């Protein structure tokens, strides 16, 4: 997509060298923002083929509050394999915090349920937020949340979402992250009888891994294509009742997929 | 400042009329980002006279972990009066979350010390975060945190910080927010023997109150003056040991103050 490729090019051009957690090294910038008007099309990158399969199942998995990879495996999704323990557990990552954020008194908070009720009852609220950044549970997580903090907003019958992504693997992660949140906006909009607005993406440490440079030059050599259209085929009873088969992407015409190794 | 006036004009150009919690009404956009290179000068609005004294005392108050207005009153700062209970308490707002985030297992995390040690020991970490958005304690707070989530970054010996401000009263709040975080970057940088980088400001619901419009137009008619310069006179042994008289602002030549009512 134009803004995605612009970001890639910017990291290449302006990023500074970082030694990082993984020992791989990156080129990195700090602070970026992009805006995707979801009525212009579904923001699935077209300069490499992205598999919506993994994106969809990961999102449904988050929504069901699951942090064990068994569900993902049932659906042939292997994207979380490198960080799961012997029992397939990741600890209290994304899903757990979205659906069951724990408090010291032993209670749990369902942020997604809160958000739906906020959108339906108080759409003008400036407090329609989900955080995965549960400081007190970081030490138990396989990875600290990358897509850490997000907000919804409603105007003129349209639902927008902004994500604060503290850490972004521009090549591997970002295409997924953008599509995932765009999908979520479509789902919540449907449940709330709203139209879709913008997805606003904000990055913190926004980087290209040193071992993704060939892949980056290959992708940058490619021109984007018009965005596909998301079709939701069935409206379920609640935001927690979607299934993979509910979603179709029409008019997705990508360039070929590009393979690159993940930094562990 | 140019960035600040440009934001005001962006709200005017793109914003939509929204009802709000306070019953005042706003003109609102969703999603913005701007940058202040702190080496250019200290980003205190010059197109109206701002009260650095309140800004400084508020930040020292946060850093102490305090959430009661007594200290503010002792220093003739009244900016939190409208939300405090009969005993002066705001509940577990910023200060508390910054210094003593409660974990589910009964620990407390001092996020400010955590970040200081991360910057000293592992500045290329992508996890150098402070969150005030403690989902389990929101209900106890007089207001939900506006300046909600922030991240530090280091490159070429310079400390940067990005704030995600979920809700922004552009006329009243934002000048304070920008100056407060800029001060914090300087303090943090001092403690870490770093130079200052950028403060990156990102907004969620970014708005002008209905009853700030006269004031906004007036301010927009004015040319920014040179940025003032911040001089820190002392290096305390701890980030929690700064005093009011450690800070001086030099060369601040603002246009006249502009009064406006706060929405409760
Ligand atoms: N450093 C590092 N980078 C990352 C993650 C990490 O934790 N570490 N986690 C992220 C979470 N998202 C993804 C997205 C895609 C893949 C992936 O590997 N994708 C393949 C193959 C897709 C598939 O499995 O079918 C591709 O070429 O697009 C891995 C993590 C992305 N980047
Ligand atoms: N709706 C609204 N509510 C708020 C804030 C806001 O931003 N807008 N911010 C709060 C904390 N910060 C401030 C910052 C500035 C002011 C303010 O009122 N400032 C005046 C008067 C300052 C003074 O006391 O001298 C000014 O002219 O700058 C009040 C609360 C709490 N609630
Ligand atoms: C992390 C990620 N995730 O773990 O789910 C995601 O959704 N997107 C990412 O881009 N992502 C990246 C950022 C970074 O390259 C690593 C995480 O490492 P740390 O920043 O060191 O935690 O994965
Ligand atoms: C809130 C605020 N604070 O309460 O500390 C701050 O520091 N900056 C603000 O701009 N600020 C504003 C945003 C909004 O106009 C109100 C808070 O109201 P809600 O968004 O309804 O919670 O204060």
């Amino acid at each position: 997509m134009k803004q995605y490729l612009e970001l890639m090019q910017k990291v290449l051009d302006e990023g500074t060298q970082k030694n990082d957690r993984t020992g791989t090294g990156t080129l990195s910038i700090f602070g970026h923002q992009m805006r995707f008007n979801l009525q212009d099309g579904f923001p699935l990158v077209t300069t490499k083929r992205c598999h919506l399969r993994s994106i969809i199942h990961e999102l449904l998995w988050f929504l069901q509050g699951d942090t064990n990879i068994a569900y993902l495996h049932e659906n042939n999704v292997t994207i979380w394999d490198e960080w799961a323990d012997e029992n397939g557990d990741l600890g209290p990552v994304y899903g757990k915090q979205w659906r069951a954020w724990p408090t010291p008194d032993g209670r749990h908070i369902d942020q997604i349920t809160t958000v739906l009720n906020q959108l339906k009852n108080d759409p003008d609220s400036r407090r329609i937020i989900v955080s995965a950044w549960n400081v007190g549970e970081l030490d138990k997580m396989a990875l600290a949340p990358c897509h850490a903090f997000f907000q919804f907003y409603v105007a003129d019958g349209k639902l927008s979402c902004q994500l604060y992504q503290r850490s972004c693997d521009v090549f591997l992660g970002l295409p997924f992250n953008i599509a995932s949140y765009a999908l979520l906006v479509h789902m919540m909009a449907q449940q709330c009888d709203l139209e879709v607005g913008d997805f606003v993406w904000t990055g913190g440490d926004t980087h290209l891994y040193s071992n993704h440079m060939d892949q980056t030059h290959l992708q940058l050599s490619r021109e984007p294509r018009p965005l596909p259209k998301l079709i939701i085929k069935r409206k379920p009873e609640s935001i927690f009742d979607y299934r993979f088969e509910d979603f179709e992407i029409e008019g997705y015409d990508p360039h070929p997929g590009i393979k690159a190794p993940v930094a562990i």
